[PDB]
């Protein structure tokens, strides 16, 4: 292996023990466990294991945002909802390491700027489909994209931190009519 | 006497909460604060979490009475003043009930008082609500419970976003998100 395909074979590895496992568990030794190379080896990319878990988490996302990608012929409000509020059971682990990662940020700067990278990610995927339904005609827009996208992103981000607490008036199906309410009165007018 | 002290330390518990957070809310700074000793704080709190769960909910309690303006201006300004203020004095009010979000994923008994407060916090938006629809100014296509929530999640929300220092999203844009899912969620 030269240099560089070892970085991924590292990196990769890594982006399993975050799902298996969350960030309490990415340590350097079990990451160079799962890839199969020296732990030695694995200080010699990423520095710093608050890195090799920052640099892990965005490529987690990256991940998810493409597994959300779907049939371009759907609807434009079906293609919203699954890149703001996807049910799926195979995103559980990486909501979790998201929901996970939002509160290390508070007691590791490291991770704020990763998890800050990511809602730019997170939000440059929903303009992208606010506009591009609205090029195509099927979103009215009664203010600009990055409004309509910064807005809904909070919806999300503050009923899940109410659907963790446990309330029962807010579980999967509230968190879902709540949802599709909102992108009606923000698209639908 | 009996009572009479136990406030005292709670308003002492309540205060350096303000001051100094859940951090610096220990046994000795919060004796200091009300003027006694040590010892007599145990006497009155069987745990030390008791005393930071309760005092933290006295805290946001009296925080939405301060808040409430005369009940005679536009029941739009009275909603927004339970959802969104920017005024300089509430910032330790904030402080300290994010931080309370964040411990509660660890600490079971701020979890229980945080839950708590969130639905203090959504049982006064339903008011807001319900008081604005019965006047006539509200326009309700959705339940006052559920319009809450999203209300209090576009909150929440944002201000997970705000806190990162987002350009975008500053103070005055905060003020006015919110100000449109106002106009939408009841002004249709
Ligand atoms: C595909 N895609 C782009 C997605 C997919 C899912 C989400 C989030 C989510 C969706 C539905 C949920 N339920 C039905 C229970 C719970 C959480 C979510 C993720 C992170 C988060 N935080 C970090 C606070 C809050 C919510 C976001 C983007
Ligand atoms: C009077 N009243 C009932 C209030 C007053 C203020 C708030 C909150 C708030 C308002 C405006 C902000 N800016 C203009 C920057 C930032 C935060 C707030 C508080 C806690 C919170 N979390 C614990 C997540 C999120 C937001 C809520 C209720």
């Amino acid at each position: 292996l030269n240099r560089e395909e070892r970085r991924e074979t590292i990196m990769q590895a890594a982006m399993r023990v975050a799902l298996d496992q969350g960030f309490t568990g990415m340590t350097v030794r079990n990451i160079a466990t799962a890839a199969g190379v020296a732990a030695g080896q694995v200080h010699h990319h990423f520095t710093s294991s608050g890195e090799l878990k920052s640099q892990a988490f965005i490529r987690v996302i990256r991940e998810m945002m493409d597994l959300q990608r779907l049939s371009r012929t759907a609807g434009w409000r079906e293609q919203l909802f699954s890149a703001l509020g996807s049910e799926d059971g195979r995103l559980e682990p990486y909501i979790r390491l998201w929901r996970q990662a939002q509160l290390l940020a508070d007691s590791d700067p490291e991770i704020k700027s990763a998890y800050l990278l990511t809602m730019n990610l997170w939000h440059d995927e929903a303009v992208r489909i606010i506009r591009a339904g609205h090029a195509a005609g099927e979103f009215t827009l009664r203010d600009s994209a990055e409004n309509i996208a910064w807005r809904l992103i909070s919806l999300v981000c503050g009923l899940d931190g109410i659907y963790v607490l446990g309330m029962p008036e807010v579980d999967d199906a509230a968190f879902t009519r709540h949802l599709q309410h909102v992108i009606q009165l923000e698209l639908f007018s």
